[PDB]
């Protein structure tokens, strides 16, 4: 599996920001880019002149959201259609902050996801328990509910890829914390998919770092992150990609 | 008070659309813009390109909602900083789509509307009762309760835009009366007046309901009214001019 290291900007980043995006597109130049996918996720706003930006380069764009419609009376609220249009390859669905502050459903996300789709993006759909969840010892009933419930029927290995975020720990999880969440994710979507769920990229959402990112992402059915606050500068995104120089 | 028409796309429009940006700007060209102000509310993904659109232009540019923090862990939320560096001048804040859909209350608008103005933005913050506060008789005790929750204590005549929204009438098939328009701005300035003075007797009240070419006006003649928030009749040039021509005088 083809590793990806994605940036979720989150509420950061206007015109100024673009240089860092130009200094990712040429830290990944070379062989390291030729190595591994990588897509920075950038808000709305900024969307078309990062995708000018990065106009002839590796560097995939993403969206944070998208809506479930193409267009219609929904004030404030953004189709993937438009995300395409201004230039993103990629969406974020099922976030946790939109999950919790945006009372997100696991069928909103899933409906979000077909339209993505047919849209022409790939869903990078998130899921992860919370403190309480983990404390009560439902962990892995919350996280198998999330994926049957977030993802629709129609997944292929080039339509979806899977972030897992322990907001539980919003604590540092343990590389064991991190292997036994992603085993049973790969396990949950082999069960229900079959053999593309084997080719799924899961990536990890916890909090990744160039000091923490060979140990995680060097954990079996880890396959990339989904960087937080370490993807706004060039210099830790390029060296948490480092990490797969090999 | 000079009157403003805002139009409000809502979730629509792409590069495409950036052609009738160009039109409304044209027809705004003529006697006619010098007597009103003209804003289009349009997608974030938008607002960059709809910027260096309209740039050197009357026409000004909105957001369509936007964050109560400058940054931050909020994936997928837009700040104002963000609107206003696109280029945006305005910000439309707590319209029914948003109040209703995404649970937005009172106390969340109104700190947006405290971040917008510290943004550098102009927040055209919306009220309205529906159709089920309008049979409890409750009309004008929503818009109050909206009005001053939603509103910080800050506001002045240049930093904050009010639009009413009839929502009860969505979807009906009827258009409100100007007698339900007048008592309805009428009380919006009369509460406006009591709370902010002065300020309150030069805030811009918009008129969001139902507004096209065919009932302008009749309803933008109306005392308080100082303009609409356009909705399907604003993705038109043509037909958001034509509502625009109400004013030639």
């Amino acid at each position: 599996i083809r590793p990806l290291v994605a940036g979720n900007w989150k509420m950061n980043g206007k015109g100024e920001s673009l240089t860092e995006l130009r200094a990712i597109a040429a830290g990944l130049s070379s062989d390291l880019g030729r190595k591994l996918d990588a897509v920075i996720c950038v808000p709305a706003t900024l969307l078309s002149r990062a995708a000018e930006t990065l106009e002839g380069e590796t560097v995939g764009l993403g969206g944070q959201d998208a809506h479930f419609k193409t267009s219609g009376a929904h004030t404030g609220d953004i189709s993937p259609e438009m995300l395409k249009e201004a230039g993103a390859t990629h969406v974020i669905l099922g976030h946790s902050e939109r999950r919790t502050d945006h009372h997100e459903s696991n069928k909103l996300i899933c409906a979000k996801t077909e339209a993505a789709w047919a849209a022409g993006l790939v869903a990078i759909v998130c899921v992860g328990e919370t403190a309480s969840e983990r404390k009560a010892e439902r962990a892995l009933d919350v996280i198998g509910d999330q994926l049957s419930g977030s993802l629709p029927d129609g997944v292929t290995a080039e339509n979806t890829i899977i972030a897992y975020e322990p907001v539980w720990a919003i604590l540092t999880p343990t590389v064991q914390d991190v292997r036994a969440a992603h085993a049973f994710m790969r396990e949950q979507l082999i069960e229900r998919f079959g053999a593309k769920g084997a080719h799924l990229r899961l990536l990890y959402g916890g909090s990744v770092k160039p000091s923490n990112a060979a140990e995680l992402l060097g954990v079996a059915d880890v396959d990339g992150a989904l960087v937080g606050g370490a993807s706004l500068k060039a210099a830790d995104f390029l060296a948490i990609c480092e990490t797969y120089r090999n």
